[PDB]
C-alpha cells in the first residue's frame, strides 16, 4: 500500500513506516532520489520494489549497506527481479542480503584479478537445471551491468543460491 519515509539510506534503499506502525526496508531502482522523511510514496510498479519486513533481515541488509554501494544494490535488485520473474515464484527476503554480498564479492573478485574455478557445474546443472539457465541469464545481466566478464565458475553458485531462495 502506501509507505512513509523515516529514512533514505541511499537512492535504491528507504527505511518506510507501514501496516499497523511496521517498520520496513524498501529496496527499488531509483525509489530513494530526492526523498525525505515524512514522503509518502506509493509502489510505482515499474521500479522493482522489493520490501524486507522481517527485523533480523533488514538489520542484516542496513549492515551490508555499510560496504556495498547503490550500484551493486541496483545490479542485485535487478538480478533478483529476473530471478523472481523466471521462477514465477515467492522467493525468501534472504536472497536480497545473501546475493547481494555474492554479486559484490564476485564482482571485485574478478575486477582484482583473482581466477575462480568450480569444479562442480556438471553436477550443480544436472541437479538444478532451471536454477542453473537462470543463473546463466543473471551472469549475462552481470557482466553487461559491471562491464566485465565473470568466470564461468560462477553459474554454479548463483544456481545454489537461487535453490536457497525458493525452499528457505
Amino acid at each position: 500500500g502506501s509507505f512513509t519515509v523515516k529514512k533514505v539510506l541511499n537512492n535504491n534503499v528507504l527505511i518506510a513506516s507501514h501496516h499497523k506502525y511496521s517498520e520496513v526496508v524498501l529496496i527499488g531502482k531509483g525509489i530513494g532520489f530526492g526523498k525525505k522523511q515524512d514522503d509518502v510514496i506509493e509502489d510505482k510498479g515499474y521500479d522493482k520494489m522489493f520490501i524486507l519486513k522481517d527485523e533480523k533481515e533488514q538489520k542484516q541488509f542496513k549492515k551490508l549497506l555499510d560496504y556495498v554501494d547503490e550500484k551493486l544494490v541496483d545490479i542485485s535488485n535487478d538480478v533478483i527481479y529476473h530471478i523472481s520473474n523466471r521462477t514465477n515464484h515467492s522467493l525468501n527476503e534472504h536472497i536480497h542480503i545473501a546475493l547481494t554480498d555474492h554479486i559484490a564479492f564476485a564482482i571485485k573478485r574478478q575486477q582484482q584479478g583473482f581466477d575462480m574455478k568450480n569444479p562442480f557445474l556438471m553436477e550443480t546443472q544436472s541437479l538444478y537445471p532451471e536454477e542453473y539457465q537462470i543463473a546463466k541469464e543473471v551472469i549475462d545481466m552481470i557482466n553487461e551491468k559491471a562491464g566485465l566478464c565473470l568466470p564461468e565458475g560462477e553459474i554454479g553458485f548463483i544456481a545454489l543460491h537461487i535453490h536457497s531462495a525458493l525452499t528457505n
